[PDB]
């Protein structure tokens, strides 16, 4: 149980550890270092040295080659990383393999982006030459959650490194073993010691210490709105900018002229993937009245066949990350049952699934009231809420009727309607007749309102990890 | 003494006023509405309706013409606005006129930028078309300080309007009469009611109510770091992004091979302008040892010739904004004198200048210790701190040695040295053989560290006043 | 009867003028100077002095203000300019007014684009700073045709002026009076003498002398493919780049699910406007078999009700530009008739329309073979060729089955189909459920294949009128 | 002796060949295929199939992976490629190796630019969404000369492939063996058959057939101005755009305050590299009068120390490409000597150098008249023309005084003068206190005047190998 600081695995200052639990059987199988304020201090110091040293001395093209080599390392180590991630997060091996493949894709994409991050030359007064350069913030802080340790890591650190920053990472205490191994791969790729630091530990300890640290120049946060609020307010003490990738209540909007055959599998996977433990999960399906009942029936058909089991069983769902989250999903379903919200359909936990595991079957509820907590708050489970609308105006009103605004899905044949809704919908991403089929590495991702602010993924991410400097030359 | 809400002049909800004081004589000559939370509520309400209605229905090109007409109105009203601004802020008529001209330039520039704010189409999978659109936040909140009411209004509101946002403005209680008149010009120019809303009042009342309001989508702040911290933390409750344009300790770096004849007047005006009450004021001059004593003597002679009087007198410098700021400057100078920091030279207030006025002659101090409070903290007065350096390395160390990082000036003939230093210096702007060519409307402005974060002015500002939406179309 | 050179109206070197004919009655009412090689020499030399002098010294922002003022003068002179254009070209007064308004819009758009034409800073080796500047070619040559003298002038020259070039224009001998007046307006607007030079005359004289002149740095050509070929080959002697805006055979693609009510008036206007004398005129309509006969019937009814008469009569259509072009249209129709191609319907020429005028009623032909001359060659008359297709594949095959690739229209409600075809169609512009909008000033316009190459209109045009200079600084 | 068409090596149509000559000894050692029109026809048809099929179906990201793999293959085969290039061109093995590394760098650079070539979304009218897509031309033609077969193949084909085109290449009959080998490595890299086609042969046979072919959509030419003129006029028949990378007379401007110690080896290498057979070779040095004589003598010593021998000997310079070019350089030297132009110094050809080789010692001539042919015409040999200037004005006048305008070098310590001159110089690239740097892959390259037009290298090149399509959607 050691942190990764200055290119070496180092013991926690206060020498305490945190258990690593396999959510498939709920049993500990490893430990991580319990990071504290002195651990963060050592990490920032190392990151500062690397940025002001070798890594910062590297050209963008040189940073790109390191990132490209790292991408190859991840690709060669897909099965190894997929095993670690699946055992640690609980997701089926098929999804953990996809996450590893996506991780290598992040590094590959940004590897080519490094030397193509351009500034500008601006028209100005006579005898003047104005140019702008996009420089790294310096030391970037990264808070990575448990639902996608590798994907969000490659998303955040991959862009920050490409921008020329040195990084300090505080991954989630419920899943972070994959991140540690990736750090080893980065060292093998030729990444200078200190350019990437990992401090494991609790959010209120290691995470809070990072957000309060004056040695950080920029913070990339992914997690709950409550914690995002705290991190922002903590970082404000040092006037440090924070990107917020928070939760969401993303709607699927289905009209009567939609191809329900091609829409059905996507609607299911959008809420079943990673057990619904995804910020951009399609947790709401809004159906035009004409096809409300027919689509619910198809959704009911699919959900009834879904099965939940151990990660290694590679079924539709694995277990949830822990008991606390399992109880949270239970509370949503229990409340809904009390309020007379009909459960249209639900999956099943396999009989041989470990009792000590935290398993929850996918659930499809219908006739959900728009104002009801189930349709307003993020469940972070495989629970889909279905309700009807009468026209485009109500579709828009319902879709934007929650405090969240992350992603939205539009399913209709009419092209004019497609682009028209996409403009009215409040979301960082709008998908038309799909829902993030590809990895979405190239697609800038982020929310509005209580889904946070800022954009990561895509080329756009590099702008958030750099700060513009304007140079004005008077030469006559 | 009224607010400007929904295109009409409205009495404050609680019917109380705040005295408007001419700092040239320290006497009240007008009153403003003491804005409170209900006033902010109505302002945001009006902005939201305007954004969802007429103003939001307007195309980019249509918004541009509105700003262009406003630009012409301001240009025609330069003398009128300059008289109001100078009387309220205390700055000389020459500077007050320049501010109004800059205000017109902001609106002129952004008028042409409105329909040229482009999104992107991104390479993606086969059968896919990916496009991005840069949409306004919606309702933008604007905190405007007293030192440059018109100029900062122009860069903030001008960019926000061009981006398609509806604006709620809380200008400074110490000076905001010019902004109120600008709002009328906007109405004349054809800006729909509600698109621009002005709520006067105290920062801890009206200003706080803005920062707390959940109906605002983005905040543009310009002021003290302490206040900027609070505003950020207040807005974090609603996950509202805040741009921070804070203070600075901007250095002038002079080498032995520099053109002292050309540098000398710029070194002076950079700290004399607006009585040194400027975020990016050149409050530090770093001189190479070889020319340290000669340049100090020339700076001393120049400072002795500076005259301070009433704003109508239109001299080198006017009074400070109030007694609280005057006392703050006194405390800096008294502490420096007690610690044995020699005052090389100072200007003199003219005899007939009102005793009740808040006059402070520009002061030149030498041999200032880098770690001393005079060289570390922002004075916001006409005080220049002078010290020497041996080489480029120490110049960089001294320049980046404060918590601030907003603007830096480089004076040297060596071309290689110019660019080499510009890369090393920590600042949003670096000026080579000049210092703010004026008005720097096209030049993106912003700080690092305790100088804040984010960028305003120039085309780049539009990216801060919009949010990227990605649309992924699966069409085959 | 004089050229516009160096800010003054100067007599030609041959003094033998060219008649200006009103196509409404075929009678001359004015004269233009017959420019030859010596007239071109003085114009290029004048523009060279302007680019090296006052005009080249102006900032990008200063150039914008000139263009904005010119926009205002055109707007103030819409009636006068439209009167001239209508009398000279023959187009109905309503279309002449639109041309003038579009001219003012071009100047307005590029007035705001001037100081926003950014270059880049490129990531490079350590100790280096690489910046790119987009500098004007110098002296640009402009060949402007007779069908849209004002709009194409504003398109071509308005962009070249914003880019910072000085212009030498050779407008069409069949219609150029309006351009001469605009040149006066430009002078009144504050455009330096020599920045804009107009040399009237025959294409094989003044036009040929312009394309051959070594003093020109860039040629903007709009006209026939045969002449564009010759101009390119002539300019090849001086290695001068030429943008070729040539004709087309732009198809309108209508599917069975399209809105025929919304499509029908656009289908008609797209070929009737300016008497079909438009490069991007919708000269083909491709209809799905299911709605082939019903649409042709409605098109036939629409065409039978069309009225042609003198320009001042302001009917659906005016006369053609001259006898040669009238005969050209006659040849096409006569050729089609003899090949058994049916004429579904035709318009009406008013009985009191002057016999000496060049009138041609709009003609609708059906069942046109795809390989036939009528469906392959540009008519430049109000002639629409109708045919059917069975599926998207044939629709694409037919649409891309001519040497031309300029504009294409897609009429259908199927969203996926809209985007599918748009990517497959070989054209510079693809319109979905409209045709040409909407002015199209902001829309980059150009062709592929025999429709020419390069792009004008929109912001993109500035790249065609500038050349990239890369400055690589080694500073260590 | 075969072409590379449709992924396999096929025999010539007429089965005739061309001798491959080693310029070191002027002896034949291999043969290339004598390509004619039918060979070109099969090459274009193959490229069309690849573009309409597999290669065109590849996503931008997929194209990049092939390019990166090819980049790795070139790096793996540097020694083999360097040996082939040196023996075929005559350049020293050291330079041929650098050419190989440059080739790998081109593929690496464009591999990452592939999925990052963005289009735009443009602000337009209400109810509209406008997007722009940058599409490949389709089939691109590439004329590659003999001086830098690998490097020019890299910048031209690498960009075209990254842009999504299929390529038909006609390399120089004097040196094209390395290009053939690279084609194999492309196939090994996974590049689909037909995506890259190589047709060897004489320019008046294979080259002319390529330039005239209507199946080509875009021509990338690098060679003599005379041939560049023909190609343009040949392709003008099909309205095919041609990028002209032609020769130059690039000056080095040295002032009295310049670092002569750092400048001296660069001044020499810039003209000595590849025996002066470089379009952007520094064939002129302009020296301020104060340091004219000291620098001439300085350059004289350096030139006198130069050694010329066989390529394998790996000295300062190899032989010229053939007898024709050798005679050309001899004619230049004869005229200069006959006109009394003094030769300050010259290199040394080893006395035992192969008599049947085409060797030429580098020559430094002084007091060269600006109007003399040696100072106006491109020699394409290791000849440097030295002259003096009084001030910056004369320096600019002399630098821009030739019909060429490709690259320019500025040597001075004064920063203002650096940027001031950089704006005044007519060139595609301006280097400050360096010249060409290293590789210059990221630096957009191109000329003005008789240096041609269009830009290649850098990210900018992608715009030259794509065409802009605009899609205007009316959706309400
Ligand atoms: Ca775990
Ligand atoms: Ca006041
Ligand atoms: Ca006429
Ligand atoms: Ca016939
Ligand atoms: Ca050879
Ligand atoms: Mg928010
Ligand atoms: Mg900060
Ligand atoms: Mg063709």
């Amino acid at each position: 149980a050691k942190h990764f600081i200055a290119g070496e695995w180092t013991l926690p200052a206060q020498l305490e550890t945190i258990p690593v639990v396999d959510p498939s059987d709920g049993q500990p199988f490893a430990t991580i270092a319990r990071g504290t304020a002195p651990d963060i201090e050592r990490a920032v110091a190392a990151a500062r040295d690397a940025f002001a040293g070798p890594w910062g001395a590297a050209s963008a093209a040189e940073r790109g080659r390191v990132l490209m080599r790292l991408s190859a390392r991840v690709t060669d180590s897909i099965e190894e990383l997929a095993a670690i991630e699946a055992r640690d997060t609980g997701k089926p091996l098929k999804q953990a393999r996809a996450d590893a493949a996506a991780l290598a894709r992040y590094f590959e994409f940004y590897a080519g982006a490094a030397d193509k991050l351009h500034g500008e030359t601006l028209p100005y007064q006579a005898g003047y030459t104005v140019l702008t350069v996009r420089e790294p913030h310096g030391v970037t802080g990264h808070i990575v959650p448990w639902n996608y340790p590798m994907q969000i890591f490659g998303r955040s650190v991959g862009a920050a490194l490409a921008a020329g920053n040195a990084c300090v990472v505080k991954p989630a205490e419920d899943a972070c073993l994959s991140v540690l191994r990736v750090a080893e791969l980065a060292a093998e790729a030729g990444l200078p010691a200190g350019a990437l630091n990992i401090v494991t530990g609790y959010g209120h300890e290691a995470g809070a210490a990072l957000a309060r640290h004056p040695g950080i120049d920029h913070i990339s946060f992914t997690g709950s709105p409550a914690t995002g609020k705290l991190v922002t307010q903590m970082a404000a003490e040092n006037h440090v900018p924070v990107t917020l990738e928070l939760g969401g209540k993303s709607p699927q909007i289905v009209f009567a002229d939609a191809d329900l055959d091609a829409a059905l599998p996507v609607l299911v996977s959008a809420i079943v993937q990673n057990g619904g433990q995804t910020c951009s999960a399609g947790s709401r399906v809004l159906i035009e009245r004409a096809v409300y009942e027919p689509l619910v029936e198809r959704l009911a058909t699919a959900f009834n066949g879904l099965r939940v089991g151990p990660s290694r069983a590679d079924l539709d769902c694995g277990p949830l990350i822990n008991a606390k989250q399992q109880q949270r999903v239970w509370d949503f379903l229990s409340d809904a049952q009390h309020d007379g919200i009909p459960m249209a359909a639900h999956g099943q936990v396999v009989a041989d699934a470990p009792e000590s595991g935290f398993y929850q079957a996918p659930a499809l509820l219908r006739d959900v009231p728009p104002s009801h907590r189930l349709a307003q708050e993020e469940v972070f489970g495989p629970v889909l809420a279905a309700m009807r609308f009468v026209d485009e105006d109500e579709a828009v009103a319902l879709a934007n009727g929650t405090p969240y605004g992350l992603v939205a899905g539009i399913w209709t044949r009419d092209g004019a309607r497609q682009m028209r809704l996409a403009r009215r919908l409040r979301a960082g991403q709008v998908f038309i007749n799909n829902y993030g089929a590809g990895g979405g590495v190239e697609l800038p991702f982020g929310g509005v309102g209580h889904s946070g602010h800022g954009r990561e993924k895509g080329f756009e991410a590099l702008y958030g990890f750099t700060a513009l400097k304007t140079i004005a030359i008077r030469h006559g």
